[PDB]
């Protein structure tokens, strides 16, 4: 009764070359390329497009940096004003949520996707994903990387580089690898 | 009386999406495509197109790897004999400075753009940055990241994967997040 | 010696020139073969396959999986086992032999570097480099934006965390992460 695309949204084990996950995929690459030509090229139907691969944004106007990549598109959630400088990867295997104000700088990796860490249930053509929620007015770093099943509070900032692992709780810097609270924001 | 042009190179609070500044990141961006095909499919004119995209190069022959990317291109100067490998990106919203015979491993990314700490401030529709300069004979390492504002010394070597948040002196090998000098070379 | 190249001393890990115009030749037409592969890979087109096997080396079933944009130095340099998969944007500097196993996955943003260079400026900028191996067991997940550095080998079933910079040799069956990169635990099966 469950599809593998159920399953997958659901943080369960689902079959990576399900049919229709595949197309899926195959759908969101084509798509993804088309974006990242007009944007280099300046073209305005840039945003007709974006609002056709991300899942929503709150103001049809997330404004993307080429070349962006994700895996889906229609797990990702942005809110108004989204930001994403160049080069920012989001592979939304499960949700990806992210509030208003949100603002990456380049190279920033969203994951959701991950996999067994024992070889034989590794290679079993199976895999899963844990969610990830971005609160608002957050300013993630270049090079920064959010792993699965993070969240991170309002008015948190990822210094450049972070590795974070662990949920970022509101109006805190975090930086290092592991990431790990440097300062607390007042206000 | 300052255009918002004029603030940013000053490292001062402007407005992003001033129509100068705009139409100057979408023609960077048009030109960075034409100079990425032109480097991947190997013409001659690749040259060209750089030295229409960079501030200055010393030589007119930098060699920069696939897919470059940049805010403005005329905030980066460097000089003689420049290597960038594959994936690097500059964000020169400030002057970018480099020397002599500085090399860059992939992924390599430098940053003088950053944001207020504060959240209002930071929504604002203005933002700032901090000018980074680099000296000759540098070896920056693949991934690498070189924080606004830094000044790296002559024959300084970044590792790969150091993340550079304060100035680095002549002659040492720094790595770690954040850098720390971990030899000195003689 | 007599008829050796600089490629052949590439390919030792000897210092090499790195100009030298047959090197220089592989490395614009591995550009050249690279766009088409990520064109064709990214239009989602079978014949990805057909241009993959051009450019790596080898792979053992022919059926290498990478997302784009993939790029490489030399891509002959590049071997790989049964199930190969690579996720966005990973980089192999393969001027010396990559060797990875089978059912090995790297997630986006994983780079390989076999290139490296003399510590003092004068040779460094003499126009002459070298590299070490680099050497992937089976089993072996590499996380995303995970650098491995010249010279390393990672044994069978290990995993490397998001992050992780590799600096030396990884053994078998751990779970390793930081930078630099030490052992987190270790997996058995």
């Amino acid at each position: 009764m469950k599809t593998e695309k159920d399953k997958m949204l659901a943080g369960e084990m689902y079959i990576a070359d399900d049919e229709e996950l595949v197309a899926d995929r195959v759908e969101a690459k084509r798509l993804t390329r088309l974006y990242n030509e007009a944007v280099e090229t300046g073209d305005e139907r840039r945003f007709t497009l974006l609002n056709q691969l991300l899942g929503s944004s709150a103001d049809g106007k997330a404004q993307i940096n080429p070349d962006f990549r994700c895996d889906y598109g229609y797990n990702i959630h942005v809110g108004k004003s989204f930001f994403a400088n160049f080069n920012c990867v989001i592979l939304d295997v499960c949700e990806v949520r992210i509030g208003d104000h949100c603002m990456f700088a380049p190279g920033v990796h969203i994951y959701t996707a991950t996999h067994p860490l024992h070889p034989v249930e590794r290679n079993s053509g199976k895999e899963y994903g844990k969610p990830v929620k971005i609160g608002n007015n957050v300013w993630v770093g270049g090079g920064a990387i959010i792993n699965p099943g993070v969240s991170i509070g309002d008015n948190a900032v990822i210094a450049s580089g972070a590795v974070v692992t662990k949920d970022v709780p509101n109006n805190v810097v975090v930086g290092g690898n592991p990431a790990k609270v440097i300062k607390t924001i007042e206000e």
